[PDB]
């Protein structure tokens, strides 16, 4: 069947350009909204929430991991190190690193998670201890956000991620302390003013994390705190046809709007 929110959503997108994957878990009765919600679109910087939650996993036997310091060379700078830059031939802990890549996106601060894990495929492995089969991790930052359309790599669906997020932020996946710690960080991130954030009611409270890669790339999911009710999961994806599109925020603000409105 298709819902009035799904045909708003297919009116948004029609009018977009691009290709839209939303998914809501409301936990206030466990419902769920989706659209596109089974196709595959690139992660980019939304895979970060899962990288620093595999690493939260690992504190949990291991209490001073994230005191652990991490030396970070010339050679390690990426695209985008706003705070790596200032520690260059110097150390960041593993609690730094994750901070910094979860609330700055820094891709060095990434890097380092994922070597922590292993390499990409220490990430996937996290994401299938708890119970996400859809996540996949191939590639380390910059080329991981390369969007390819059509490319497997370094993707997942929008359920798959609304899930997973609600276990990671909500749920039991995470020790109680690790839990507190990343949701901490996602409420404290910098960059989400723009995306999801922007089509919620002002009064609502939310963490969130961003991405953006090639072909336009323009991605959000968010955990929100609405006003009078139980919190909601969000995932907006959103890519486009060719290589170097825009970035398009506001079609993710787009669709929280109609996602809150159809509330
Ligand atoms: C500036 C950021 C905050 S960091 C960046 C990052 N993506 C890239 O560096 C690849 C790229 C390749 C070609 C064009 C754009 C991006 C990510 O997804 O975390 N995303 C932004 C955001 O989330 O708003």
């Amino acid at each position: 069947q298709t819902s009035a929110v799904q045909q708003k959503l297919a009116a948004l997108e029609k009018s977009s350009g691009g290709r839209l994957g939303v998914a809501l878990i409301d936990t206030a009765d466990n419902t769920q909204v989706l659209y596109r919600g089974d196709e595959r679109f690139p992660m980019c910087g939304t895979s970060k929430v899962m990288a620093a939650a595999a690493v939260l996993k690992q504190s949990e036997t291991q209490k001073q991991l994230l005191n652990q310091p991490v030396e970070i060379k010339p050679a390690d700078l990426v695209n985008y190190n706003p705070i790596a830059e200032k520690h260059v031939n110097g150390t960041m802990t593993l609690a730094e690193l994750s901070a910094a890549a979860l609330q700055y996106s820094d891709n060095t601060a990434m890097n380092k998670l994922i070597a922590q894990l292993g390499g990409p495929g220490g990430v996937t492995a996290f994401a299938r201890a708890i119970g996400d089969e859809t996540f996949r991790l191939d590639r380390t930052e910059p080329t991981l956000n390369t969007a390819i359309p059509g490319d497997p790599r370094d993707t997942t669906t929008p359920r798959a991620m609304a899930q997973t997020l609600r276990q990671l932020t909500l749920g039991h996946a995470l020790g109680e302390t690790q839990r507190a710690q990343l949701v901490t960080w996602l409420k404290g991130n910098t960059t989400g003013a723009a995306s999801i954030r922007a089509g919620l009611p002002t009064s609502w409270t939310a963490g969130d994390k961003t991405g953006s890669g090639d072909y336009g790339t323009t991605n959000d999911i968010a955990v929100i705190w609405p006003q009078g009710r139980a919190p909601l999961v969000l995932v907006t994806y959103f890519t486009q046809p060719q290589q170097n599109a825009e970035s398009r925020r506001d079609v993710l603000a787009s669709a929280a709007r109609i996602i809150a409105e159809g509330l």
